[PDB]
């Protein structure tokens, strides 16, 4: 039980490893946007943007991880809360929701209530990751009620033709995001051994979590930045 409570040197390697990818990734991205013509500029800014916010979380949670607080829980049962992921995802998951959103013709009102379950989302999941004993279970739930919401929201496009932008490319659309919701709903899954049960150790939850960001994040960016390329060129 609550084996391997605190982070080690290998969860701090995987940090750094994590770090140096999204770094790389920001860099590539921001050389690249200024070969391409200005209507592609901002699919390029925003990626930039979350790969930036996540290198950054990286570098924090690499440098301060080592000092083991601050943690949930007393005796047998204390684990390390690692927080600054929470931090990351406030800001790039809605992000990653306008990668796709600004492919379509989603109203105002519709994005606002689509962004603000995503947010709700990460403040459940803090604040469960501070809570000790069993009412962390009805954050968690919730939670995962808002990742059912936002994703319904998203998925409206794909067959709502007056949500469409050009409907000609709802397949890319649609893989984008079928693949976005397969990686997404693997972090509560993660959370809910790690951070909810402690059934799994901080290092294995920081592994597992360094590589749904890598997939997440630069390598769904790539994906993205080359639909809209191709979208475009076709136009
Ligand atoms: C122009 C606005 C740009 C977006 C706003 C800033 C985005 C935030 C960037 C990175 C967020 C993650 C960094 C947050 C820093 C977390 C601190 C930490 O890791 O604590 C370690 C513990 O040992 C100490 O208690
Ligand atoms: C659309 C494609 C979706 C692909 C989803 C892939 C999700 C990958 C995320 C997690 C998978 C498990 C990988 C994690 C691998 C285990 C980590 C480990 O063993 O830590 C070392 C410890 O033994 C020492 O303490
Ligand atoms: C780049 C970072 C990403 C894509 C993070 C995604 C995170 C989630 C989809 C989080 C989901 C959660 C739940 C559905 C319930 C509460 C616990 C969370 C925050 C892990
Ligand atoms: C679209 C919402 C899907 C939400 C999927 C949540 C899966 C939860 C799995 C939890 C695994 C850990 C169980 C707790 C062990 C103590
Ligand atoms: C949209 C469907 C929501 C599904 C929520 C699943 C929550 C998983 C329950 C984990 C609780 C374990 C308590 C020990
Ligand atoms: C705390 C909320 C942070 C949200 C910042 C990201 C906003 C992304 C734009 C959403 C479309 C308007
Ligand atoms: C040490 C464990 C390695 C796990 C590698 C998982 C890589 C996931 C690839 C998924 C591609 C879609
Ligand atoms: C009408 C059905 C609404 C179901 C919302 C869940 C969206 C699918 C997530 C896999
Ligand atoms: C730049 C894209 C990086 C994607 C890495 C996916 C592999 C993660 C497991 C090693």
């Amino acid at each position: 039980s609550n084996p391997n409570p605190f982070q080690t040197t290998l969860g701090t390697d995987a940090q750094w490893v994590v770090f140096a990818v999204m770094a790389l990734a920001a860099i590539v991205f921001s050389i690249a946007v200024q070969f391409r013509p200005l209507p592609l500029r901002l699919t390029y800014y925003v990626n930039i943007a979350i790969c930036t916010i996540a290198a950054t979380a990286y570098y924090a949670m690499a440098v301060n991880g080592g000092d083991n607080k601050p943690t949930a829980g007393t005796g047998a049962d204390e684990r390390q809360v690692i927080y600054a992921r929470y931090i990351d995802w406030v800001f790039t998951t809605p992000l990653l929701l306008l990668d796709l959103v600004l492919l379509t013709n989603m109203p105002a009102t519709m994005i606002a209530w689509i962004m603000g379950a995503d947010i709700a989302m990460i403040a459940f999941g803090i604040i469960g990751a501070f809570t000790v004993g069993s009412y962390k279970w009805f954050y968690f739930v919730v939670g995962c009620i808002m990742l059912a919401v936002l994703a319904w929201g998203m998925i409206n496009p794909i067959f709502k033709e007056e949500l469409q932008k050009h409907k000609e490319y709802t397949g890319a659309y649609t893989t984008l995001l079928i693949y976005l919701i397969v990686l997404w709903v693997i972090y509560p899954i993660v959370w809910g051994l790690g951070a909810g049960g402690h059934i799994i150790g901080v290092d294995v939850e920081i592994i597992a979590m360094g590589i749904l960001d890598l997939l997440a994040k630069p390598l769904y960016a790539i994906g993205v930045l080359i639909t809209v390329e191709v979208v475009y060129g076709k136009l």
